[PDB]
């Protein structure tokens, strides 16, 4: 492999924008919760995963 | 493989935009929950997955 | 491998913007919670994962 | 006039984006020239104009 | 006029973005020239203009 | 006029961004020239103009 004159963008995330005004979030009775916003994962060579969101709960009342 | 003059964008996510005004979110009785927004995963070479959202719950009342 | 004249951006996340005005967040009765904002993970070579959000809870009442 | 609870955006320009890669501009024999990019003009109360581009030339050869 | 609880954005320009890579500009034989980039003009109350680009030239050869 | 509780942004320009990589500019034979980048002009009350770019030239050869 060789690159003489070149621009290579491999495994890239850019220009991700989030805008929010007058919003409302309520999680009332949750055993375990994962609430997130932007999640950016850039990776050229991987063996596992990129983003893992796990939630295991128990709401007995 | 060789690139003499070239632009290669392989495995890329860009320009992802989220706009939200006067919204409302409620999760009332959830065992385990995963609530997210933007999830961007760029990866050239992978062996596993890219984004894993897992939720295992129990709402007995 | 060789690069004579080249720009290589591999495994990159940039220009991620979050804007929020007059918002409201409430987590009332949660066993374990993970609330986040921007999560940026750039990594060229990985063996594990990139972002792991785990929440295990118990809401008995 | 009165505003009790309100959001008023009057006379506004926002989120104007220009992206350009590998472009080419040539103005060879021009008497007078006006070459521009983004031109944003926000103004609530005006008596004149907003943007005036004037070019008066003479190419005799 | 009165504002009890309010957000007023009148005469505003924001979030104007210009991105340029590997570009080329040439003005070869111009009497008078005006080459510009971003031009942002925000003004609530005006009597004149907002942006005036004037170019008067003479290319005799 | 009165503001009891309020945020007023009148006559404002903000968040103007310019990004440029590997670019090229040439003005070869120009009588008078005006080459600029970002031009931001915020003004609440004006009688004249906001931005005046004037170029008057003479290329006889």
């Amino acid at each position: 492999v060789l690159y003489v004159g070149s621009k290579t963008k491999e495994g890239v995330v850019h220009d991700v924008t989030t805008v929010a005004e007058d919003t409302k979030e309520q999680v009332t009775n949750v055993g375990g919760a994962v609430v997130t916003g932007v999640t950016a994962v850039a990776q050229k060579t991987v063996e596992g995963a990129g983003s893992i969101a796990a939630a295991t709960g128990f709401v007995k009342k």
